[PDB]
């Protein structure tokens, strides 16, 4: 009956393999079955109930690797189970799920910096590539707004980006929209009550505090409240009707702070922390686990 705010992988030193669930009603984090390789720089999501974690990067003493894994979590039986990888490894990735499939946008692979975009049918165990970006987006954010994908913002390899494009699924094609009013590489972004909304990132200046939410009605970028703590490579997603913000990077602390935005009062609060500050962590929220 419960959902939780499910936390996957991240960066401190070297890439991490938790999984642990927040419950934001009695404040727990619960311990879960590790990542089968430690990543940084993945997505998360669900479908049919499953947590997904997707792409990211293996930083490790003994070496470093991109990664092209899906991997599934089911919490009726806290284990992990490996998926159909995607076409190419994927760092610093953003992900939405439209009817079902998952859209696996962007990212790194070594000095690679990708536009191209591919998409996973669960039923099939089968990825398979779609149309690519007009622009290679790393740390991109992607949200899906009426079965629409939208990418915002990232890092193109010279040029850190305030511009956000569209994909059609119907057309097989990405068309531009009104661009962020500010420049944002790493933010988190996600859907809340028929809006875009990016949080926080980098500019190639500075980890930003600020908020802007896009309506599709007007086409049109508006700042909300500021967080409290300036972040870049944050968490983010959505539960029961607040964003929440997990973690991130300040240009000299990984962060465990967790923050929660009432869209009511328009205010963000800290509401928990996490047992380690990290950054780089996939996020998606579903049921609790099953213990009996
Ligand atoms: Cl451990
Ligand atoms: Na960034
Ligand atoms: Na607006």
């Amino acid at each position: 009956v419960g959902r939780l705010i499910y936390t996957a992988g991240g960066y401190f030193r070297q890439s991490l393999s938790y999984l642990e669930a927040y419950n934001p009603s009695d404040g727990t984090w619960l311990r879960l079955a590790d990542l089968q390789v430690p990543r940084s720089g993945l997505a998360g999501c669900v479908v049919g109930g499953l947590l997904y974690a997707v792409g990211g990067r293996n930083n490790s003493p003994d070496g470093n690797t991109d990664s092209s894994a899906l991997d599934c979590y089911n919490p009726m039986t806290n284990q992990w189970s490996p998926c159909a990888p995607m076409s190419v490894p994927r760092n610093r990735i953003g992900v939405g799920v439209i009817d079902g499939h998952i859209y696996a946008v962007g990212g790194s692979h070594g000095c690679i910096h990708h536009n191209s975009v591919e998409r996973y049918e669960p039923e099939r165990d089968e990825w398979h590539l779609v149309a690519p970006m007009l622009t290679r987006r790393i740390g991109v954010g992607v949200a899906v707004l009426n079965r629409l994908l939208y990418a915002v913002g990232g890092f193109d390899g010279t040029n850190r980006l305030n511009s956000a494009e569209c994909y059609y699924p119907e057309r097989n094609e990405w068309r531009m929209i009104t661009a962020m009013n500010t420049i944002r590489s790493g933010a988190g972004v996600c859907v809340l009550h028929n809006c875009i909304y990016a949080a926080g990132g980098y500019d190639g200046q500075d980890q930003l505090n600020s908020v802007e939410r896009y309506d599709v009605a007007t086409a049109t970028w508006t700042f909300v409240a500021p967080m409290k703590h300036r972040r870049s490579a944050l968490g983010i997603t959505v539960h029961q009707g607040r964003i929440y913000v997990l973690g991130g990077y300040d240009g000299h602390t990984f962060l465990d702070s967790v923050e929660c935005y009432d869209p009511d009062t328009d205010t963000w609060s800290e509401v928990t922390r996490m047992t380690s500050g990290r950054s780089g962590v996939g996020v998606a929220v579903t049921m609790e686990p099953s213990r009996k």
